[PDB]
This record gives structure tokens, sequence and C-alpha cells, in this order.
């Protein structure tokens, strides 16, 4: 139980601060700075929330020259990381200036990794070369979820090829972050019930762990865990409400953080077998992660019971495995989702299917337990 | 209640990992590595205790040239900076390891400061200049206190004019530290017991403030409070026991960082009054801190007492606050620490200077609470 932490993501947090967009520009920049502001589609969304304007007020302030590259696509195109690094050799820029959520930060990595580099940039994410350095940009997030505003990831997919790739690296990290609450006020509602899924499913693949000594971590993740399960149904409820979302973005942040998950092994069964049904089902992220995760945790309630008496004591105050999984399941109906995928018209159709799909080329699946075909297939009846 | 945060200090958890003091050298030094090996006086400590061995061995299995500079005072000296300072710029020196605590780390900062700068240090602890760059330390910590091997802080004595100074700038932030609980088995009883009082200490002072809408935070800061409260008394009885080790030092990393204190008021009246306490007694910081916070406490338990409920609640289990406070002193006595002044020969003969002193050219002092004079003298009579 040895682990390494490194994240000099410099961390923006708060509202009516839209100077600092400039201010951090200059203190990260070569010399003079001429940045690219990259958003998604045509700033339809940044511009109709009004996040365009009070960045360009920003860049005017601090007389900060930039063009504008748009026309992200939610999962980001090779195609345009190779237009943004033309531009970024041509038009000298010294930085850029992320305005949108994972898909445009990605977009933003992919193009700072290659404005430096002298060849093809998807050598650095087809496992060829391994970047030294990279131009640099700065997040302005408009929605708290996956965390590429404080990650080294960077996940492009090259469509004339179809293969989808990614980059982990320290040079990825982005120099800052800009993290205003108030962007959560007008995302759609059961946008916002999922991303909350999504905050405590990431924190709990880390915590059902069968590593050992792990206390202080465990009270760590615990806190953040029982934040989300408090406030996550009031923001539900009253979704302009700044202390609501600070405290919800904020343990986001916190969700993404390897100083409070201390190298605890993590198990991703959940991940995956939610991916498949995500694969074949228009079905968002976190509300199948609110459909797989409790019957993961009834499968899986034999392993280790004492971390499983521990998780629903310390985070719904009771022993009993059972009574506490039923709170966490109405712990989620109370964010508006529906717990079953009967609800959502999924039958056990392509059960067998997906748990092919889930194993891969592989016997088992996941840490916390192996799952096998009939495995997988047993938590998608629970979940039916 | 905006905040920022930044801190890019690698930080290396774990045992049996000596390797890492050269492979992490070599990840951080200019092409090839010549090392300055810092310590205090004459690596007595760290060569009794095998440190020196090891890294010794890890410097050679990883060709690495160095030189040793020994020598450092519990509070550093601007002369043996300069001597530093020399020997990096005739040797070439291209990185500096500090091998101690915050007596040799802060050397170890104000020496990589002038290695790379072209006038004198010290305008950099008198607020002349502002230092933009460093020539980059690693640490391997000794004693998990003050947080220096993660802080941008140096705090040099010139004697020659007797001023202390100190230089904050996020160049001053160590490369990597090294952090191996293992060297918690051979700290002498009570100065680790005063260790564990300064961790539980400054989660406090960040934690008792006027601040509001700090719920996931006073979650983090309790979690982080509550694992010092079961497990300090457990190191104590099982000194060698390098799970309970493990907690107590991560538990004083996280007291150090920031992202579980966002942006919150602190309060260092128990400080500044403690300080006094220690300038005219020979009494160690973590041993006043236990007969001073329990009586500021007592003072101060009608400003916010709901926020006094909440942290007798969360941490010891009762939303009384006397129970409660009595709980704390129970816990500090665990420790082996006597819990009044009278105990330590002090008398209430200098409680009067002490205020004067802690007070120094203004009216009150603390934020949770304005104390005046008297309120200081009052504060003392309660731990005498
Ligand atoms: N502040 C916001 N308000 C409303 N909708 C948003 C906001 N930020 C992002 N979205 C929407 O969420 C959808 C998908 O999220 P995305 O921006 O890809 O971020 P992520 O990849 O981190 O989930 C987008 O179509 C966009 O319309
Ligand atoms: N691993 C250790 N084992 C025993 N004693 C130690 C250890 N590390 C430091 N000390 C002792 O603690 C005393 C003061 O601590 P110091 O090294 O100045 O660190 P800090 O300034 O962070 O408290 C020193 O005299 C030293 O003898
Ligand atoms: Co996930
Ligand atoms: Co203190």
């Amino acid at each position: 139980d040895n682990f390494n932490y490194k994240n000099d993501t410099k961390i923006i947090f708060g509202k009516d601060n839209y100077s600092e967009i400039g201010k951090n520009i200059k203190i990260f920049s070569k010399k003079t700075p001429k940045i690219l502001l990259h958003y998604e589609a045509d700033g339809e969304l940044i511009k109709k929330l009004g996040i365009y304007e009070k960045v360009i007020s920003s860049l005017k302030e601090f007389d900060i020259e930039f063009i504008e590259l748009g026309g992200v696509v939610p999962n980001p195109r090779l195609s345009l990381v190779y237009e943004g690094i033309k531009i970024c050799k041509e038009e000298n820029i010294t930085f850029i200036l992320a305005v949108g959520g994972a898909s445009v930060i990605d977009s933003a990595k992919a193009i700072s990794l290659g404005a430096v580099d002298n060849g093809d940039v998807w050598d650095f994410f087809t496992a060829k070369r391994i970047p030294q350095d990279t131009l640099g940009i700065g997040v302005v997030l408009t929605i708290p979820g996956a965390g590429s505003e404080m990650s080294e990831s960077s996940i492009i997919t090259d469509e004339n090829k179809k293969q989808k790739a990614v980059c982990d690296t320290e040079v990825n990290f982005p120099k800052f972050a800009i993290l205003n609450p108030e962007v959560c006020y007008t995302i759609p509602d059961r946008l916002m019930a999922a991303g909350i899924v999504d905050i405590l499913s990431h924190l709990m693949e880390r915590y059902f762990t069968k590593s050992i000594d792990t206390a202080l971590s465990d009270s760590l993740i615990e806190a953040t865990m029982k934040i989300v399960i408090k406030y996550g149904p009031l923001l539900m409820k009253d979704r302009k409400n700044y202390n609501y979302c600070s405290q919800i973005m904020w343990a986001a942040t916190m969700a993404h953080n390897g100083m409070i998950a201390c190298g605890r092994v993590a198990d991703w069964a959940s991940h995956r077998i939610e991916h498949e049904i995500s694969g074949i089902y228009d079905l968002t992220h976190g509300i199948g992660m609110a459909i797989i995760f409790p019957a993961w945790m009834k499968y899986t309630k034999n392993i280790r019971p004492q971390i499983f008496e521990k998780f629903f004591k310390e985070v719904f105050n009771t022993v009993n495995i059972d009574e506490g999984i039923n709170k966490l399941e109405e712990f989620f109906k109370s964010l508006g989702i529906n717990l079953k995928l009967s609800d959502y018209g999924i039958t056990e159709e392509y059960f067998s299917l997906m748990a092919e799909k889930a194993l891969g080329n592989s016997e088992t699946l996941g840490r916390f337990m192996q799952l096998n075909k009939q495995d997988i297939i047993n938590i998608l009846n629970l979940a039916k």
C-alpha cells in the first residue's frame, strides 16, 4: 500500500471572478499571450449562458489577442485536433483556453501536445512516443463531470480508422481550471441528477476495495460520499442554490483527487457492465450507474461484508446491508431516477450479448469480486 | 468564499522504496545530475537511523554524483545558506536533497533559490525581489510535522542582525517529498505526542471559523481530526505499528492541504498565546497547544455555539460542549500530556507579560473572537 501523488492543475474556485481568465492566462503564457479559444460546435451553449461574453471581456481587459476554433463533437475528432495544431503553429498561439466540458478539454489537451511537437500527435495516443512538453491550457469548466479539468488524460477518436484512443501523461495537466458552481444552474434536471450519481459512483468504485489499512482514506471518501448524499437531493429541488452547488461541484473535484484515494484498488465492474448497456441503448451513464451499482452490491455483499457494514454505517447510519442498500436506492429515486432497466424499455434480450462484450477476451471481470459471464447476467437480472 | 489551490510537490508515500530517492532525483534534475546532500549537524541522526546508508545506496545505484553539506541548527542560519549557494555555483549542483526536517528543508529551499539567482537571496526574504526560479529540491522527511516538505515557505534567521524572516512563493515547492511512516518509529515519546497535537491543532485552527457554507470542507477536516483522535493514542502505545503510523503521518500531510480547507478563515489565537509561553519557558509547541486550545475553546464557546456543537458531535459523539471539551482533554492526557501550566512549573507570573507580547502593537487578537489583553489573561488562567 505505497502510492505516489502529483497534481499541479491550479484550481480557481468561486464566482464573480471572471477577471481570472485573463489574469491566469498571463501567469501561464509565454511573454506576450495570444490564445486559442476552444468550445463545442459554434459557441451556442457558452454564448447562450453568457460565458462567451464574460470571457471576451476578460481577454480584452488584459489585452490578450485570440483566435476562435469551434466545432467539437461529444467524442472529439482527431481531424479537428489536426486543424488546431495547424493554427497554433501558423498563428503562434502561446496558450489554449478550453471553455466547455471534457469533449472540448480533450481537444484542448490534444492540440496543446502537438502545437509543441514536430511530428504526428497520434504517436502520443497510439503509444509510439511519450510527449515531453505541451503548450499549456486553462479550462473554463461548464459541467462538473469526468474531471478532465484536472486529469492527465485525453480521449480522441480518429474517425477515418474509427479507433478511439487515449494519452495519459503529466504534461496533459491543465495549467489552471476555472470552477464556478453557478454553471450548474442551467444544466437540465436528468443530466444533473446523473452527474450526481457519477460523483458518488467514482467514490464507491474506489471505496469498495479488498485493500487493507486504509482508515484515513476510508473517512475522507466516506465524508465526500456522505455530502453527495445530503446535498445531491437538495440541489435537485433548489437548482439555483449556490451553496448546494458549491458542495456538489467541490465534491466532484475531490472525487477525482487521489489524495483521498491513497492507492487503494478501484473496481470497474459496474462501469464495464453499464458501458455495455449504454452501447446498445440510448441511456445516460449516471442513470445506468444508479441501476447497476445497487445490483452489483447485492451480488458482491459476501466478499468483504465488514467493508459493506462500514459503508452503510458511515454513510447511511445503518449496520444492516439490506436496509442500507434500500436507502441507497431511495437516494437515487430522490434524484428523479427510476431504479430498473425494465423502466427504460430495456429487456433481458441482450443480457447475454452485453455480458460477453463486457468480458471481451477475459474469463472474469472486476477486482473486488471476479465476475464471469453468468455472474454478470445475474447482476443484470437483479437490475431488471 | 472563493479560493485558489495549487500544490505541485510530488508525494512518494510508503516504505521499502528507497530507490525512488535516485529515480526521482533523475526525473527532476537537469541532464546529468550532481546533487547536494543537506542534513542537520553532521548526519548524526540520519546516519544513526540508517537513512544515510539507504540514501547513498540509491545515489550509487543511479550514478548520481553528490557533495555533502551539513550543520543545520534548529532555526537555520543564513550564513549556512550563503555557503550552500557558493558550493552550488562552484560545483555545479543541479539539485538538492533535503534529508531531515523543516530546519534542513528550509535551508534546502533557501539554497535552491540563490543557486539560480545572480544577487543576494536575503532580498527574497526581506521583500525586495520576488524569486522567479529555483534550482529544485527533493525531501527525505524524517519527522511528520510543520509540512515544509510540501509548503512554499522558508524561515531563515540571519544571526548577525538577529532578524528572522520568511519567503513564501510558488517556486519554494519541493519537486518531490519522500514520505515513509517508518521514520516515526524512532521518535521520542513526548516529541511524537506533541506532534500528534500539532496535526489536530492545525486542523482545529481552520475548523473553528466564522465562515459559512463549508459543509464538505467541514466533513473532510472532521474526518481527519477524528482519525488523529482514534489512531494518535494507539500509535503512542504501539510505536512500531506501520498502520498506525501511516494514518497519523498521512493525517499530517492532509492537515497541510488546502483542498480540505477551502479558503475558510483560520484563527491563530491559540498559536500566538502558546508562542509566548514557549518564548519564556522551555516548552514544546504541541504540549502548549494541548494546554492552550481547551482553554481557548472554553473562552470562545459562546461565539458560534453551533459550530462547537458540530465539532464535538462529529468528532467526539456528543452535543454537550462541556462533555466534549473534557473528552478532548482526556484525549490529550491519553497521549502522556499533562493538561495544566502549573504542572510544568509555569506560574501566573508572566501572564501579563505574555499577553502584551502576544498582542504586540494591536488592541485585540484572533478572528473567531477578538481577544484583548485581559481576554488573553483569562485564557491563561483557564490553563493554569
Ligand atoms: N453549464 C451547462 N449548462 C447546461 N448544459 C450543459 C452545461 N455544460 C455542458 N452542458 C451539456 O452537457 C452535454 C454533454 O456534456 P459535456 O459538455 O460533453 O461534458 P462531459 O463530457 O464532462 O459530460 C452537452 O451537450 C452540453 O449541452
Ligand atoms: N525520525 C526521527 N527520529 C527521531 N528523532 C527525530 C526524527 N526526525 C527528527 N527528529 C528530532 O526532532 C528534533 C526537532 O525536529 P526537527 O527535525 O527540527 O523537525 P521539525 O522542525 O519539522 O519539528 C530534532 O532535534 C531531531 O533530533
Ligand atoms: Co465511472
Ligand atoms: Co499551529
